[PDB]
């Protein structure tokens, strides 16, 4: 109906806003994602890092499956990642995912630089005494810059350990990324 | 009804709902709210009061509907909602999920921590506190578009993981309710 | 659907039921058959297996629903069938019926046997027959116009009568359905 | 012909009636069985019990052929139990047919449980001095419950003997299980 | 004729003939009745007076009509009546039918029983009674709709096994009435 | 390749016996009864078709034929049958999955229409060439193409 | 040839273990998550494919089965199995590309509506005969055609 | 393949007689004389086939050709006939069901309108190679399609 | 087969050198520059086809792959490869033609859209199996379907 059409978006919008940030009965631990990109799907990586030693930091490239990596043209529009954590848990993580140049770039300084540099997203992962951190993730977009599939191997996330030194299982990252939808065939195999 | 404007109140009731929040009522001020069913579906529910859990280890419990609706199998389970209630002494954190584990063809230890961790079921996270019992003691597991029936049911399991202390064996009470389409009454007395 | 005809039809109906007689049928080949309910009507049936009743003594037991529907005992109870099922090792005959007993406050011993005789209420007699089992095997006692509701039926009480030898433990096995107004099925998962 | 369509539905129902249980001259010994549900046929599993001894019972569970087992997923509306005497046979027996669970529910008491639990139909033959029994059978409907082809290996046929002990040979029950139909391709083979 | 009328009759005819049962009648006083004709098919019949049938053993033979029939084989059985008439001395009692029984590719004892409780083929029971002659004698093989003719008759055979006494030789005698198309007259003298 | 309409095949199943070397083995084909009882119904294509079982290791030759004399037996005079080059033979020799393109080969009545009662006229046969065809070597099928055999309308008495 | 509409394969991959001379070797066939997950869904037809690796040197024997007695295992039990000549299929022994014409064979359950659930029901076996199939022979394949699963329309929680 | 419209095949069938190794033997073409009665009658394609007893074992030529000088035999002269690589040959081998793709071959005299007459003027060529062609070792087929011969409207006089 | 529209194929030839029995040889794709050039264009499908030169006397296996590790050589690396049954192989070993009905294969990077530029990712790889590939035994050869390069309207500078 028109016109309506608009007060009822901006109703949404609203909706939205005091809905977002919030656990739900279908999710009562963590906050909810997105919806997609129309015309995206998305593949998702998991990944147990090893210990990360105290004041120290993991860092791992994004090594998609090479049923999708073949289909290396389709393009990425963002990455999230997630932080779940295990029961025995009880650190602090900083985490963020950024285009690494094996140029070799340096370690520590920038890792611990890109924190601070404002160039990628940050998520702080806390032990809670009071319970599990809702906040477990972080949502980049890089849809700006037309990056596809190929890409990918460009780009790593990082995770420093603060005070803790986060031992194997506590955690479980997990990177999922949105991309063009890749097609299923019809046809009977070789 | 006049579309332009039944839309307007269509979004006033979404503002609501989640306004609403997950907030406790005069008619339940413990515990938060549930949902309203699918319609022309009901549920039935299981209750099961598991044995000490020790400290840090698991517990897991298949569904199990009564004979009686069992019988009627191809009956459509839309979701299935567990749902923890803590009796007095309760004092310890426990994590719970439900999600099918076929039967040994699946390893049955801590690779059940890691159900938690590999966000692929719900994970509740029932915590004892000093003020207070938590409001926030529901899962809502929608099985709806897998088409799944009271038949496959056996297939799946509660998991109540321990963390901080044994859970003992009158602190905790859960709860199964399973949604599923509406079973026939009978209309001719029996022979 | 057109009155002059629309009433022959239901004449012929009747005729055919008459007919229909209690006549076992190829869907349930060795007992009658039993009769549709009042419409929203549904029904809630007890089994009781009897312990053994001596030559020429009683049984009672009063009509008691499970609690989830006594507890909507504002509901009319509308008709109260009883129904007898022989087992292979039946061999006696029995005498039975239902009526309301008020604890106490009537006799119980052979003023059971009279209310065989006092025609107050439908009596049932199954006797065990050398080539068959009864096919007469149920009882319907309408409380219809009395206003009697699931709060009444604890009042209510079957009573077995054996006459000529002691009817043992496992001859026969009684349930007694009780039509009563459907009850509600709640349109809201638990909390 | 409009309306006069109904006086002769019902003028049926009433010859049905008067009709039925009666052998006719097409079947002069046993009474007489039904049209099947529209779209549904019946396969058929004949099976000669063993002994079965003075007070005891047969079971046995309904194991259809592997042409039909294949297809499963079609639903079966009712089984029907048939006994056909042979003329050596001078007995009492008791039969149904029901759901039960390898659980492995009891034995004899749940079986004799099943006459008068009134669970399931009950058949009752016995030998005539004056003949054969006309009534041989018994027609149990699971329709409601929307059985298949599959569930059917759920399902056993119970019998049990009350005076005799059932020899070798008085005696043939014969399953006949209505279901879908089943189709018949049209290609050569292989 | 009248067709909203003309169905009513119809319906009529069939409860009149369901009704007229089985009965004997006036014409007929002590065996019941039998069927009118397909259209345009007649019958011819066979008589066999079999020997001595031993206690619990059988007897059969093979349809054969005469030449002149014979003759025309490529024409239509419809169906074919077996019927039993006992004669003053019968007193044993009987179980009699008629099926294809291909040429020693088929086994020829107690095989035969089995065609009682295969229940491929209808089965007569004659039995002999203290008060009368059973009025029952009679059973009808439709093999309408397998198109069968006077050629494959050679095939089919009555079996007659004897019960609780032998069947001597003038206790029974059975008829086959075979049913088939009709055979032209020819309209010209011989030459 | 979609049979006619109607129509519909019905296989016979045969495991030959023992044969020895350059010996021979027939037997007559025989539907079930549920088929043989409409012997009426028309008859069109035939095929067999050979399915060599782990440790298949022979040569047979198979046929389909119309074996007279009415029932003239089907001992070493299947030979002759064999030596006439009167019907048509499969001959099975390989088994490396579609090397010897065949495990099938022909018959079509459809026009000299014969019906279901016919086929109980003809028998399968066989004959081994070294080996001496074992037991469990191959399984043999012969498929007839026929009318479609009419289902009841009404439950069994 | 192009598969059915809102169809796809599924390809599950088996490189069978060391084979010796006349032994036998199983497995179930066991889909991934993301497609068991639906259990519901049709599955159509479907196929096995052999692929030799460079030494590939026997004859293999293989085929796809509704191994019942519900989890009834696959020793040496296999072997009756393939003995019963009751599933059809594919017998490797040439490697030369096209020569044995085979290295594809088949099933189509289709029209009695089966489901990626029962496929769990069904098993691989494989069979040698003289070599005693090493390791690192070939790599066997059991294609499945089944309705397509549905993408999510959200991202991860 | 469907044969031209008012043509039917006429098949001649000869079981050539032995055969010595690297002998050769003919036969001319001689259809019934319900054929040749009609002897204008125009003859199109024409085809062989093998078709091997049980025993066959040999590796046979075979041909069919105009062989003239009106009459001029057919001894170890059919020798150079094959020689000369004049009319095309099926080359008969192996009798493993479609192994060897051969049992047919070819003429198409359709065009230059041969009748059943010059079909006399044709003979079969064999020749065998090494085992020297045995008796019952296969049957010949010699396949001619050609104009429909006309049935009498009335019975014999 | 005709290769789509606004496409044409462009040919890789390689002639392999000597190769020790078992051994094996690689070599990456590299198409002339008046093809590189344009490296954004498309390409669809690639095949190889194998020629047997007089002479050739050996079993070759042979296949086009996506060698990575950007540039991680082609030594008896390439052998792990052959062995993980990744890409689809032309195994060549007859040259009667016809027999070994192959010296053609695939790959279609249609829908992946892939260029002319990745075309230099892939490589061929050769194994033998026993001769030992001499040299002059065969050629080999690569075509790889793609847009059509556009001619210049302009003569040079």
């Amino acid at each position: 109906d028109a016109n309506f059409r608009v007060l009822s978006q901006q109703l949404s919008r609203l909706n939205k806003t005091l809905a977002a940030g919030r656990p739900t009965i279908n999710h009562p631990t963590f906050v909810g994602s997105e919806r997609c990109r129309p015309g995206y799907t998305f593949t998702s990586i998991t990944l147990k890092p090893p210990k990360i030693d105290r004041g120290s930091y993991y860092g791992k490239r994004l090594l998609l499956p090479d049923s999708v990596t073949e289909y290396d043209k389709k393009l990425v529009s963002r990455l999230q990642i997630r932080v779940n954590p295990l029961p025995k848990f009880d650190s602090t993580v900083w985490v963020t995912v950024r285009k690494v140049p094996a140029s070799s770039d340096l370690s520590v300084a920038a890792i611990s630089a890109m924190f601070a540099d404002g160039a990628s997203p940050v998520l702080v992962y806390q032990y809670a005494a009071s319970g599990v951190q809702a906040n477990n993730k972080l949502l980049y977009d890089l849809s700006a810059m037309r990056a596809d599939i190929g890409d990918m191997r460009k780009y790593a996330v990082l995770v420093y350990s603060k005070d803790d030194a986060l031992e194997t299982d506590e955690l479980v990252l997990h990177v999922d990324i949105e991309h063009q939808r890749i097609p299923t065939s019809g046809v009977l195999p070789v």
